[PDB]
């Protein structure tokens, strides 16, 4: 109920009485998509007794998952680089982080430290706002710049001589206006194509991340809800619609109904 206070649903996991972190918040920290991903993994353990977890727990629970990671051709140096780069970056997935999009393709994003905790659990991040290709005018615009970039630009744009440059920086506006709920209809069929069938991701939208997975070649998003904290029989929520409605799952991906 309190603000570093989080509650555990307690849901039937392949065999298993398995945790799982409830946010009524729905902020932009990852701690959980991530969190939630490693307990579903089974790789952290919580005693069944317990009800509600702390940040500084679940950051605990993360920074001995991490160290505890066994090196497996692969980076080298590199490896050991990523662990100490992972550790540097630890502290800051508990107050949330500011993730740069492209708009290229679902797993492109301008690298941050962060990353790095990602990178070395085995997790990817994906994300749905991709330029349609159906319009060559925009995906030129856009290009291949960064979003926070792609702001910068349209600003340089509107004031530029170059007529040109304002056709594009009104294009770029445009697509922004347009697609400002992350998530194109392109966005969703490639990333759904993209994630490995059965492999567990994290997907982000609207500052906002959440945990995915593939399932009988479908996208499904675990249910972090809190309301539905009594009910097991909701875990997965699909993602088959870009906006429309979700059928709620339980863990073996068959509907439920909610009381």
């Amino acid at each position: 109920m309190e603000p570093d206070f989080f509650c555990v649903k307690w849901i039937p996991w392949k065999g298993e009485q398995t945790p799982i972190i409830t946010q009524s918040t729905n902020g932009p920290c990852p701690l959980l998509a991530i969190m939630n991903i490693l307990f579903l993994q089974w790789k952290v353990k919580l005693p069944p007794q317990k009800e509600v977890i702390t940040s500084d727990e679940l950051m605990a629970h993360l920074g001995n998952c991490l160290l505890s990671i066994k090196p497996q051709e692969g980076l080298q140096l590199n490896f050991q680089q990523n662990v100490d780069d992972a550790m540097t970056v630890l502290p800051k997935l508990a107050t949330g982080l500011d993730v740069n999009v492209r708009f290229t393709g679902v797993s492109d994003f301008e690298y941050t430290p962060e990353c790095s905790v990602f990178d070395l659990l085995g997790i990817p991040l994906y994300h749905g706002w991709l330029v349609d290709p159906q319009s060559p005018e925009a995906v030129r615009a856009v290009g291949k710049l960064s979003y926070n970039q792609l702001v910068e630009r349209i600003i340089t744009c509107k004031h530029s001589s170059d007529t040109n440059l304002v056709t594009e920086g009104l294009i770029a506006e445009q697509f922004l206006e347009t697609t400002a709920a992350q998530l194109t209809y392109h966005g969703l069929c490639e990333l759904t194509a993209a994630a490995k069938e059965g492999e567990l991701s994290v997907f982000f939208r609207n500052n906002h991340f959440s945990t995915m997975t593939k399932h009988k070649s479908h996208l499904y998003l675990l249910v972090t809800d809190q309301g539905f904290l009594q009910e097991e029989q909701v875990v997965w929520e699909s993602l088959h619609n870009v906006d429309g409605d979700s059928c709620f799952c339980d863990s073996d991906f068959h509907l439920s109904h909610s009381l």
